[PDB]
This record gives structure tokens, sequence and C-alpha cells, in this order.
């Protein structure tokens, strides 16, 4: 039995829920809200507890961009401070490897990271590690044969097609294959061995593309587009399936979850959030 959660967001302001879908029933479950608002936050799962990392809390008097780190466990339906990060992040990235969480790029007000911190749970301690080749916000992360991928995003004057692979042992950032479109704000996650970057901005429209990443071949292709264009959404795999949360399509904050079928190189409409909402962190346990 594994969930989809989705934290945060904003629609007219960043937003405290914690909300979790059944794929199985279709049910949504109302769970306890985050002790402070975040939109632009990302989500993650290590030892079966999730995390919620950076973001900015956006309010009608006021914005605070966001170091924290917050811990939940489904078990009590409560909450817990974390050891903040070495600076306020939103916008951010996170990957997982061997339970430790990399929160990758973000920004602080007109600062564009290129800097990466590592968080040990065992330790609850964040470390900054080797920083990126590229001031990354917006980015998409994913973790591919035991490297970290922080691909598109904002670097504070273009937005980006690249994309870079972090190796942990060596504690060293390499430019990969640039993808086909400029994104940032896209679901990046990865299924059946391949990187996938779904939506975005490309500096001028919001997107409804989809393209993937083969190592072995090195390549980026596109694969069936969404339904809806959308940046700032939210992004999972359940089940072999990839699940895309909200978004921004321009005007309106998504409320849609459209479910990619790698077999058929389709998507459906398989729920609604809710309420609409863009920028929210997502992770399954
Ligand atoms: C104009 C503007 O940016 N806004 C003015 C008030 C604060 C702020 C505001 O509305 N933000 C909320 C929140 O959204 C996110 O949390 C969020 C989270 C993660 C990524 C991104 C994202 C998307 C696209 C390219 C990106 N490059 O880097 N990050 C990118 C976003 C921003 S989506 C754009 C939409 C907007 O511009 N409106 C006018 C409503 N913004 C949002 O939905
Ligand atoms: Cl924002």
């Amino acid at each position: 039995g594994r969930l989809i959660y989705t934290a945060g967001g904003y629609f007219r302001q960043s937003l405290s829920y914690l909300e979790a879908y059944n794929p199985s029933d279709g049910t949504w479950l109302r769970l306890a809200d985050l002790q402070v608002p975040r939109s632009g936050l990302a989500g993650c799962v290590v030892g079966g507890l999730l995390y919620a990392v950076g973001g900015r809390n956006n309010s009608p008097d006021g914005n605070t961009d966001s170091s924290a780190l917050d811990c939940y466990n489904p078990m009590t339906n409560q909450w817990s401070p974390c050891a903040p990060m070495s600076v306020p992040r939103n916008r951010i990235g996170v990957g997982v490897i061997d339970g430790h969480i990399y929160a990758v790029g973000g920004s602080h007000g007109c600062i564009h990271h290129n800097s990466v911190e590592r968080y040990e749970p065992e330790r609850d301690e964040w470390h900054l590690v080797a920083p990126m080749l590229t001031r990354r916000i917006g980015v998409g992360v994913a973790v591919l044969n035991r490297l970290l991928y922080a691909v598109g995003g904002f670097d504070g004057t273009n937005r980006l097609n690249s994309a870079e692979c972090y190796y942990p042992e060596r504690n060293e950032w390499r430019m990969i294959t640039a993808m086909n479109t400029i994104r940032s704000g896209a679901g990046v996650c990865v299924l059946h061995n391949c990187i996938y970057a779904a939506g975005g901005y490309d500096g001028q429209d919001q997107l409804n593309s989809v393209e993937r990443y083969d190592v072995a071949t090195a390549t980026w292709t596109f694969v069936a587009p969404m339904k809806h264009r959308r940046s700032a959404l939210g992004i999972t795999v359940h089940q072999g399936r990839i699940y895309v949360l909200g978004g921004y399509d321009g005007h309106t904050f998504l409320d849609s979850v459209e479910c990619y079928d790698p077999d058929t190189d389709t998507w459906s409409e398989v729920t609604r959030m809710t309420s609409g909402r863009s920028g929210v962190g997502v992770a399954v346990t």
C-alpha cells in the first residue's frame, strides 16, 4: 500500500496542505498541514519518512525564502523540524542517494544557487558538496545509476535546456547531452532506467511536451505530450507509471493529475487534486 503525497504548493499564496492519493481506490487523504506554508519546495522519502525541503512562503503581507527541512511520519501524522540547510532554496530540486538527501540549486532573493548540499538523517546534519557547473533554480533532479542529474532550470539570466551529472564518489559534476527543449520548472523523474523531463517553461510558453534521456545512447527523445501545458508541476513514479500533479498553465492553477503509461506511450487524467495548485513537493511511500 503506497500513497502519492503532495506537500505545500501555491494558490493565491503558499499553502500548508499535505494530502495523499491512493491510486488503487482513487481516494484522497487530508493529512496534518505543514507548520509553515511553502511553495517551490521538493519532497522525498527516506526510511518511510516524507521530507519537505526548501521553497518559499509567499503571503499577501510579504515573502520569505525557506532553508527548512521538515520530516513527516505517516504513522503518527506529525511533522518534525530537522536541521535547516546552509541557505534558503526556493524552486529547489531534490534527489536521494543511499538515504542521503541532496538539495540542489534554487534561489534566495536575487541569488541563483549553483551550490548543492547533502543531508544525513542519522546525524541530522547538512554538508555542502561540489557545486554545479551552472546556477539552476526551477531545476529538475533525478537519481539514475547512483548519479544525481540536475536538468534544465534558470540561471538568473537564461532559461536552460542543459543538464549535468554529479558523481558522489568523485565529488564532481559533468555536463551531459542537453535536452531538445529549454525547460525551467519541469517535472523530472526516473522510470525504467530513463530520465523524463515533462513540461516546464521555455521563456515564452508553458509546455506540454515530454522528453526522456537514454543513458546508453545519450540522447533525449520526445515521448507523448501531456494533455495540459504545465510548469511548476509535481512529479513522481508509482507502480511503473509517471504521475504529474498540478502546476500552472500561464493563467490557471491546475488541479489535474495525469498518468503516463510507458507501454502504451499515453497520458490519461486519473484524478483531480482537492484544489488547483502549483509548486508542490511530491513523493511516494
Ligand atoms: C510572478 C511570480 O513569479 N510570482 C509573483 C508572486 C510570487 C510568484 C508566484 O506567483 N509564484 C507561484 C508559485 O509557483 C512555484 O512555487 C514555482 C515552483 C517551482 C517552479 C516554478 C517555476 C515555473 C516555471 C519556470 C521556472 N523557473 O524557475 N522556477 C520556475 C514556480 C513558478 S510557476 C509561475 C507562476 C507565475 O509566474 N504566476 C504569475 C502565478 N508562479 C506561481 O505559481
Ligand atoms: Cl514563488
